[PDB]
């Protein structure tokens, strides 16, 4: 199979200033393209030749896993954002967040803290199990909740390339701004 | 024990375009300052409290190690560069490199590759053991050779903050460009 560089569901400048047009150009256009290209090369001659991305992330290791995990993480990351959105979650997800974290505000506080305290490169993930129980997962480097059987709902990329051009070392400030571009309709759909 | 922010032996714009003025300001002025302040705040209460940098690094763990290792990594990193240096190593080191890697060009190729293939944040290190044996070590996140009892000679920081402002995703190009600002006279002295 040939894994693809996903086409974005919005214009490249649609998430500015939180994820600037320049950041989308390098993050999506260069980093993700590299992950996809490396993944396509590394799976040739392995048991993942004809596997779907999800299967490769659940089973692979080493370099293959690093590129697979990164491809999946970015695919979910870019597709969960939209301009003119943000706001608070609703429906079952909104109620699940309220019941399990107390309030949306408290949830954001814990999520931001998990993202800020993750040392080095990685991802902070909001994930659910088969019963709807939510958890905040800290995933170093290429980690993804799917490697644990969990459902990936919302992720903040804390690899420095996700925010350095606009925020430099201010990771916390970037995380606080990400909430403004989250499309909760999309996250809710994953739940 | 409570350390400080080392002084740069050159002007902040002296390494352009390899390490830009803004990068030095953020890398040295913000990132390293934070590692230093965090280290000072963490010595209190433990055993490594009162211990010189090298010892803290080889003896500490968790957050204390994370900040001591990064402080030591950066101190060695910033001081090994100089505008107008570069070139090739001489003396015992230059000979050790040819004998152990074949040639300086080959060593650089190996070094560059180790840096480019280190997944996530980290450091590529040229280290020496007690018998003078040289090795290229990939140190993820805050790793440093001093932790294995080795002599840290030369390091390229591959945390993205070290190059993103100028090179964005082009890590490989950044590593190729770093050779022009390495002060082999300083590296030799550590060997
Ligand atoms: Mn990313
Ligand atoms: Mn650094």
């Amino acid at each position: 199979m040939t894994h693809e560089l996903i086409s974005l569901p919005y214009a490249v400048d649609a998430l500015a200033p939180v994820i600037s047009k320049e950041t989308v150009e390098f993050h999506h256009g260069k980093h993700l393209k590299t992950y996809v290209d490396n993944l396509n090369k590394l799976i040739i001659g392995t048991e993942f030749e004809n596997a779907d991305l999800n299967t490769i992330v659940q089973k692979s290791e080493g370099g293959i896993f690093n590129n697979a995990g990164q491809t999946l993480n970015h695919n979910l990351y870019f597709t969960q954002f939209r301009p003119g959105k943000g706001g608070a979650p609703k429906g079952k997800l909104g109620e699940a967040i309220d019941k399990q974290f107390g309030s949306f505000e408290k949830f954001k506080e814990e999520f931001n803290t998990a993202g800020t305290t993750l040392f080095g490169s990685g991802w902070v993930w909001l994930a659910s199990d088969a019963n709807g129980k939510l958890s905040i997962e800290k995933e170093p480097n290429a980690g993804n909740p799917v490697r644990k059987g969990l459902n990936p709902l919302l992720t903040f990329d804390v690899w420095e390339h996700a925010y350095y051009l606009t925020y430099q070392n201010r990771r916390a400030d970037h995380l606080k701004d990400l909430w403004s571009i989250v499309d909760w309709d999309i996250v809710e759909s994953r739940y």
